[PDB]
């Protein structure tokens, strides 16, 4: 809508939005 203000509220859900390939899992 006005800029769909929800995820944001965390960011979808971290961790795998920042970054993860550095796990070498």
């Amino acid at each position: 809508g006005w800029g769909s203000f929800f995820r944001r509220a965390a960011h979808v859900g971290r961790h795998v939005g920042r970054a993860a390939l550095t796990h070498y899992l």
